[PDB]
Parts: structure tokens; sequence; C-alpha cells
């Protein structure tokens, strides 16, 4: 086993098209989180709706059909292949930025201005898993609509977003959970347009994501230790846990954390160890 | 010891915008140079042109709004926000390379946001466009203002008969330290483009091509391989049958070549197969067609 040899910020979010730019931990170290995106385990399966590509992340496609209302996608898979409604929560890449409206840059797979942002409430009709979506558009979409998560915005007038959030979608991937002992999940911030933190957390880069589906490789222990190393001193800067089921831990140093480290840092395989391998803080 | 990403071509995203790859196909003239300075990487992991890591990184700019007597422009900064030096690249890394076109690209001021908060920058390749100093001009119906990050939406032609040609690159200047030509390198080799659908307006199709899928270049970036051969020879496989759907050749300066059957190519190939390492060849191996 590997981790990719690349610097924090050349890696891409696994939740919305954006680059990494900090870590860190969350203000409650005991929340709970479930996104369906970012999700890989260690062997290389993938869980939720996460796909293979940084090009693949938050993206939707479907045909425009009439609803009662206006119109509405028939999802299909970003490739154009049928979408089938089975074990995964939506289409490969669907986002799963929860409780908010959606803002989705399309276009039809050209004269004229091609765009069209199609206007996305998670109400009623919104149900990715059965694979239709309701929208409204200041355009006029028509047919095969390839596009991707611009911008996010509250439900409703008074309500903030919490990009923590997932869908509801109408094979989830699960919690997952602090595994105790001082231990904090580690997650990997992103600048992206929220209206009304507007930062977006993941809890995998994406490339660490196509690292582990395309190497395949063999479990050899209950927690694989990591070491983020500064390329350019060679320097060790802080030890990390990585969990078989696909997530990253350190232990922060009190009124501090991983958002205090440089941002320009590579992890480093250095060792398998134990569940209850205890880290030095960071 | 040197391998290539073992991940299907349909989940390899475009080295050139921001889109999966959908097919593979060769040049109608199969002797055209390109030129491109994005997806380009050297099989040793050097980056060359503008070329970025990450797929996240690909057709991206990001800069200050700064106001003219006659309009307005971005001081280019690289994506993370830290300062542009012109020194040896054409412009900021990741910085499109649509050549010969309008751009319209649709940024994010970067930190208390109220309204719609993206403005579309419309970019002409004219004589203020200037990246590789570190400055563009640009038109927009909305009010950008600040640091401003985005991302290459569409592309349209630069007057109202012309056509968009997703195969020329921008000029960026002056001395620019493009990468170099890439020639189609001879025993009836011709090289292979990676194709992926995109927003293109009045271009011959809507598709942009790229010499190297993304996922190929930070696969390099992290390997840091030796090279120890003149090529390397790969194998298209079925991943499920393990079959060899053909060969290709992977040359040292960073792109792909196959002989292509007449009037055909691997455009006719199969779009799941994956491409694995083989082998160590000359120069002169000479690829069976496909
Ligand atoms: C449909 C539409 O054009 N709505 C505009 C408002 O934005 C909508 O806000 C609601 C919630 O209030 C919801 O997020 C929709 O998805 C938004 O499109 C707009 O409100 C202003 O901008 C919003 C994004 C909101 O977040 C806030 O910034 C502000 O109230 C109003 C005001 O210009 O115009 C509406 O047309
Ligand atoms: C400034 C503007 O909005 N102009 C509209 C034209 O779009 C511009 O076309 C020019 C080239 O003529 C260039 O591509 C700019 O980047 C465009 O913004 C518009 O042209 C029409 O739509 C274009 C996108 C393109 O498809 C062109 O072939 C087509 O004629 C014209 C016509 O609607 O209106 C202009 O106001």
């Amino acid at each position: 086993l590997t981790v990719p040899n690349i610097p924090l910020n050349n890696l891409a979010n696994s939740r919305v098209p954006a680059m990494i730019n900090k870590m860190t931990v969350s203000t409650d170290q005991n929340q709970v989180v479930q996104f369906q995106n970012g999700r890989c385990t260690l062997e290389g399966q993938l869980l939720g709706t996460t796909p293979v590509s940084a090009s693949q992340v938050a993206r939707i496609r479907g045909k425009v059909f009439s609803t009662a209302s206006g119109k509405g996608l028939n999802l299909t898979e970003l490739d154009g292949t049928p979408y089938h409604a089975f074990e995964s929560p939506a289409p490969l890449g669907f986002p799963d930025i929860g409780a908010c409206d959606w803002h989705v840059s399309t276009f039809k797979v050209l004269s004229g201005d091609p765009m069209s942002r199609l206007d996305v409430k998670q109400n009623a009709p919104f149900a990715p898993h059965l694979g239709s979506i309701e929208f409204t558009s200041d355009q006029d979409p028509t047919g095969d609509q390839l596009g991707t998560l611009a911008w996010v915005s509250p439900s409703t007038s008074g309500a903030r977003v919490d990009p923590w959030k997932i869908p509801s979608y109408g094979h989830l991937a699960p919690p997952i959970f602090p595994p105790g002992f001082g231990e904090a999940i580690v997650y990997f911030m992103s600048d992206f347009p929220i209206v009304s933190t507007a930062q977006v957390p993941c809890t995998l880069p994406q490339e660490f994501v196509s690292h582990f589906v395309e190497q395949q490789a063999p479990v050899r222990g209950e927690a694989a230790l990591l070491h983020y190393v500064d390329p350019d001193t060679h320097r060790n800067l802080g030890e990390f846990k990585l969990y078989p089921d696909g997530f990253i831990t350190c232990v922060p140093n009190t009124g501090g954390g991983p958002q205090n480290l440089p941002t320009n840092g590579v992890f480093v395989f250095s060792s398998w160890v134990s569940r209850y391998y205890q880290l030095k803080p960071v």
C-alpha cells in the first residue's frame, strides 16, 4: 500500500470540484458524518455514489422532461448510459451536499449561449435514488443535459447551508465514527461558493480514492500509519492513521490540530499498526 | 518501475478541459503536429507547459480584478492564490490552452457571499490577452470584484464568421517557454488523442482532444520512474476477459501512439479497456495495427 505522492494543495476535493486548501478537525470531535462521495475502502471498494475521477465529482446528467409545474431531469449516469435504480443512492458522482438548493450549470450534449443553470430544491420531487429531480431555470434546457454543481444556497430564506449534511435520496455509505481515545477525523476543506462556513469538507482527497481503486492493495493491518512530510525539507510534520474503511484521523493538540500544519505536505505510508496505536499529537 | 494507471478509459479525465474521456481517435491528417500546453508530462514525471497535477486544476483561472480607463482585467495568480511569477511557464498552472477563440469562464469571489455568486468572464484572445506576463482583459454582464477563481465553462468564435478549432493553442505573449511540439514519430504511427464532449460553440464537433489522460499525468508525477528504454510498449486490455485489444507505444516525452488500420484506428476500440505496461522497446519497434 502507498498513498498519493502529491502535496495536499495539489489534491482535489471529493465532494465538490475544487482543490484542497487545508485540513481541520470538527469543532465537536465526536461529530459523526455520512458523506456519500469521497468514500472508498483501502482495498479499493467504492462506497456510496463515489466515482473514480475528480472530473466526475458533483456532476449531474439527465434528459429533460415535463413535470406538473415545469421541467425535471430523468437521470442517467454521467457517461450517458442508463441509470438503474438499484443499490447505489444515486448515479455515480451525484452531488451529496445536503439540505440546500443546488445550482447546476449544464450544456446540451451548438449555437448561442450553450449553458443552462438548473436550480434544484431538495424537497418532495427530489428523488435521485429513483432517478429523477425537478428544477427551475431562467434558460430553456432541452434533451440530454450534462453539468456540474456550480454553487449552493439556502433551501428557504433565513436558513443557512450546512455542507456537512447529506441529502435524503428518496447502498448508502455508512457513518464515519470517531474511533475514540483522543483521535479526531481529519477533514479536507475547499473554498466553494456557498451562499449564506463557505468551505466544503470531505474525508478523502479524490486522488486517494482513485489511488485505492487503481492499486487494489491488500490490507495488512488494522490501520495504516502515515507521515505528513514537508516536500522541501523532507522533515516529518505529523502522524496520521488511515483506517481500512477509508478515512483518516490524527490526535489534535488542544486548541490546535492539522489546521495549523502547512498545506503543501505529502502523505507517506510508513507502516501497518494496530487499531489502538497511539499517535503523537499534531 | 514504470506503470500506467489501472483505470479504464471511460474513468479517465481530459487534461485540457474539465470533462471525462469518452473515446480515443487519430487526427484526420495523421501528420498533424500539435503543441498542447496542458496534459504535458514526461514519463519521469516532469510537468511541461502549464500542465497541473490534478484534474480539478485543469482549465481554471484565478486572479484579482482590476479596472482601467477602458475596462477590466484579471491580474493572474496561481490557482491557490499565490503570486504568479513570469519565469519559465506560459501562464499560471492549469490555465486553459484552447487557442484562437473567446473563452467564457465562470468564477466566484473567494470569501461572505450573498445573491448570485457567479460571474461569467468573457475573454478574448486579442492584444490585451497577455497571460505569460500575468494579466488578461475580460468583459462581464455581472460585477466581479476582488479575488476571482473559476473554470472554463464554454468557448466560442473570436469573430462572427469564424469557427473554434480546439486543436490550436493560445499565443501567451516574447518568449513564453512553451512545451515543445509533438510530431507523429514515424513507423506508420499516429498520435492517439483522448476526446471529451465539451461545449464548443461553432466547432466542427463539440469535442476537445488531449494527448495524455489527466490521471496518467499525476501517475507519472507521483511515480518519478526512471526511463529504461526508448519507448514503453502498452497493451489496451479488456478488464473482464484480460485479452489484449491492441498495442500502443508510450514515448518518454509523454504521448501515446498506435498504428491505425486504414480508414480506422483506436476510435473503433471499446471504451472500457485499461492500458497496461508490457515492456520497454526500441524506438523502431513496429506496432501491430489497430
Ligand atoms: C429563484 C430566484 O431567482 N431567487 C432569487 C433569490 O435567491 C434564492 O434564494 C432562495 C432562498 O431565499 C434559494 O436559496 C434559491 O435557491 C435562490 O435562488 C434572491 O435572494 C438572494 O440570493 C439568494 C441566493 C439568497 O441566498 C440571498 O443571497 C438573497 O436573499 C432574490 C434576491 O435577489 O432574488 C430571487 O429572484
Ligand atoms: C457580446 C454578445 O453577447 N454577443 C452576442 C453574440 O455572441 C458572441 O459571439 C461572438 C462572435 O460573433 C463571440 O463568440 C462572443 O464570445 C459571443 O458572446 C451572438 O452570437 C451568436 O451566439 C454566439 C455564442 C455564437 O454562437 C454565434 O455564432 C451566434 O451568432 C449574437 C447572436 O445571438 O448576439 C450577440 O449579442
